[PDB]
């Protein structure tokens, strides 16, 4: 006698071949429903099966009812069989993998010019410029429905859904069809990756392709250390390139290790690093603003960032951390700092009193500034954000008080017309105060704080965000997922969340998100840059994008997957390393200053050579020698030294000064994480982050956490020469190495 053991012994009837309905397993004393498939587009809740052009695996699971209990089943892989009417060309290797492919006859060679018909004006313009970048040929947009080489068209009906697409290649041209304009955009990514491998020709055949999961995401901690907008748009295009579509951005956070200031005689509430990256009218009675003072986003900048990411299929999800990680808020309202008992009293200043109604009032006001209409924009700043993340990971006080606050902030978003996302913490914070679940998204980041199984039964849509598997803390001893890309690529599946496993077809499973946390910042900051973590961010993407969009099994080895990542290269019109196209040098003998150069910024490795003479060095006045949006090369700083400021706002000093009134030969050597200075051939010093060096001065010993490496990556600015340089520049040379 089985007793909802039935579920792990079920017998799926044959499924015949090319059937229309999923046959159902029957067991005498039990009632058995269909929970769902991993490809809802192939086997729906109603059990109806869609045709396939190539044999595709689908994982179904069930609810077995017998006596008064249930349990959801294990996954059953059925494989929908296609009619093998033909066979032809092999499937093109794409990241992520194409689900279905029917090989065809021959090739479609491209002409000296390419024409494209597209009913989406903004999509068609995007597509054509990505085309010219990859091909080098020049691409024409034709009327939507005129005679063209590649024709994008919106198909009605079908199973594709908002992210599917039918890509068809014949030797008379290419025809991309989708149900929504968003799946048409993913079709371009597939076509562009092929054209990356064979720019002259694409094999004939039909490609039908679906994402297995709805939410394929990357969170970025843009609060503990700054990230310029230009970098975040490199991230949007690189995610779109691997068909990832969820950019979760932490807008406010603060330095974790407030103890470092306490144990050394300082006030963390007064010196710990905190940030709120969005522009805000909010200011405290003491005039202190909520918006971060070193780098922030204006409301229009952010509103435009969200619309840009939507053009490339990515939904930006902004997060406001409360009541924890809220040192930016408590600095406005010290009277709301939680005062109750707690387990690590040295980290109090970052905690809002979630029990105080005058705290929910404040958090609501901050939210409303972006959820309600903005006067200047004529619409909310978060107008294009369907999902807003309300934070709510932890509260040091009563568990019931946490639940009341969690329910307040989740419902605030629901009543303002927004879907909320929350860090799963209800297992850690159980209680009788009801917390809303229907309409609410939850990040399953830790199993001790929220069990995946009890999250789905309480009624949440869940996102695999598991810390042991998907957290990256750059250059840290713990949370180094960037050294496990091989294991992720081979074993990681979205429905296994820590040591729990959901069925891949559970409808409340949205997908998964990997996370980048910048813990070792402030008085621990090594000086690393958004450039310095690009390789692991982009490399985390190219692995997880396969396991999020594709089937449960990697189509190749990790080693083959990485040499395909190389053939396909960066995303169209995306140069995150500022590599130059030709390694010939740039030579300038300036006529007078400032000289305008108008060359692209140059990343490592490079060497800068200049013959110059400093005519004056008034004290306290900065002297910009090289300038571009990526940063400034400071001939003289406020302390008199040579150094530079990056576009992430971190400043660095070489510790050397230029002689006033002397001809000097200046060389600067740019390497990954090392920028070196040589004056007259002699080593003048190596760059050191100056941003948070104070405060930690007088800490003396017992600051075992001072940064032990000094990283100073510097993308060379090359737009204007000698902006505010009080001197002459005789000769200047830039050389990629
Ligand atoms: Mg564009």
């Amino acid at each position: 006698q089985d007793a909802k053991q039935i579920a792990d012994s079920l017998s799926i009837p044959p499924v015949k071949a090319g059937a229309k309905q999923l046959p159902m397993p029957s067991v005498s004393g039990a009632q058995i429903k269909l929970l769902g498939a991993d490809y809802e587009q192939l086997v729906n809740s109603k059990g109806k099966i869609a045709p396939v052009i190539s044999d595709t695996p689908v994982n179904v699971s069930f609810k077995v009812t017998k006596d008064g209990k249930e349990a959801v089943s294990k996954d059953y892989e059925i494989m929908l069989q296609a009619p093998q009417a033909a066979q032809g060309n092999p499937k093109p290797r794409i990241i992520p993998e194409i689900l279905q492919w029917k090989g065809g006859q021959g090739e479609y060679k491209l002409g000296n010019t390419v024409t494209i018909a597209c009913p989406d004006k903004e999509l068609g313009k995007l597509f054509a410029a990505d085309m010219e970048d990859v091909l080098g040929k020049k691409v024409k947009l034709v009327a939507p429905g005129a005679k063209a080489d590649i024709s994008l068209s919106l198909l009605k009906g079908g199973n594709l859904g908002r992210e599917g697409y039918r890509l068809q290649i014949a030797r008379d041209g290419v025809r991309l069809g989708a149900a929504a304009p968003t799946g048409l955009f993913w079709g371009t990514r597939t076509l562009l990756q092929m054209l990356r491998q064979t720019p002259g020709s694409v094999p004939c055949g039909t490609a039908v392709d679906f994402p297995r999961y709805q939410l394929r995401g990357f969170m970025l901690d843009v609060a503990r250390t700054p990230y310029p907008l230009s970098y975040l748009k490199d991230v949007i295009r690189t995610m779109a390139w691997y068909k990832m579509n969820d950019l979760h951005l932490v807008i406010n956070n603060n330095y974790i290790f407030h103890e470092h200031y306490v144990d050394n005689g300082h006030d963390p509430f007064k010196e710990s690093y905190a940030a709120f990256r969005l522009e805000s009218k909010m200011k405290g009675k003491d005039g202190t603003p909520l918006t971060a003072r070193d780098l922030f986003y204006t409301k229009k900048e952010f509103a435009d960032l969200v619309s840009y990411a939507r053009k490339y299929g990515v939904n930006i999800v902004p997060e406001f951390d409360t009541p924890g990680h809220a040192l930016s808020f408590t600095r406005l309202r010290p009277d709301l700092i939680y005062k109750g008992p707690m387990n690590h009293e040295k980290r109090r200043c970052e905690m809002l009193d979630a029990a105080n109604p005058e705290t929910i009032d404040l958090v609501s006001k901050v939210f409303d500034e972006y959820m309600l209409k903005d006067p200047k924009l004529g619409r909310p700043v978060f107008a294009d954000c369907g999902v807003v993340h309300v934070g709510a990971d932890e509260f040091y006080g009563d568990k019931e008080d946490y639940r009341h606050f969690a329910n307040a902030v989740l419902t605030h978003a629901l009543k303002r017309g927004y879907t909320p996302r929350i860090w799963g913490s209800l297992s850690a914070k159980p209680g009788k105060t009801p917390v809303v679940s229907k309409g609410v998204q939850m990040n399953l980041w830790s199993t001790g704080w929220m069990k995946a199984w009890e999250a789905v039964n309480q009624g949440y849509d869940v996102i695999n965000t598991n810390d042991g598997a998907l957290y990256i803390v750059p250059f840290a001893g713990y949370y180094r997922m960037d050294r496990n890309h091989k294991g992720l690529y081979n074993n990681w599946i979205p429905n296994r969340i820590g040591n729990e496993t959901l069925p891949s077809g559970h409808p409340q499973l949205l997908g998964g998100t990997f996370a980048v946390w910048n813990d070792e910042t402030d008085i621990m900051h090594t000086g690393y840059a958004p450039y310095d973590i690009w390789g692991i961010i982009s490399g985390s993407m190219d692995v997880l994008s396969q396991k999020l969009w594709g089937t449960a099994k990697a189509p190749d080895t990790f080693e083959q997957h990485r040499e395909l990542v190389s053939s396909i290269g960066n995303a169209p019109r995306t140069n995150p390393l500022h590599k130059w196209k030709d390694s010939q040098p740039l030579t300038v003998k300036p006529s007078s200053l400032p000289q305008k150069l108008d060359k692209p910024a140059l990343g490592p490795n490079y060497r800068l050579t200049m013959e110059l003479e400093l005519t004056a060095a008034p004290e306290g006045k900065e002297q910009v020698l090289l300038a571009a949006p990526e940063g400034e090369l400071l001939a003289v700083m406020k302390d008199g030294t040579v150094g530079f400021r990056r576009d992430d706002s971190l400043e660095f000093s070489f510790g050397a000064k230029l002689p006033v009134g002397k001809k000097v030969k200046v060389e600067i050597v740019g390497e990954p994480e090392k920028t070196s200075l040589l004056l007259d051939g002699e080593p003048a010093g190596t760059a050191v982050l100056k941003n948070f060096s104070d405060k930690s001065k007088d800490f003396s010993d017992k600051f075992k956490h001072r940064p032990k490496v000094h990283r100073s990556t510097f993308i060379l600015p090359l737009k204007e020469l000698g902006s505010s340089f009080q001197g002459k520049v005789f000769h200047m040379n830039v050389q990629p190495l």
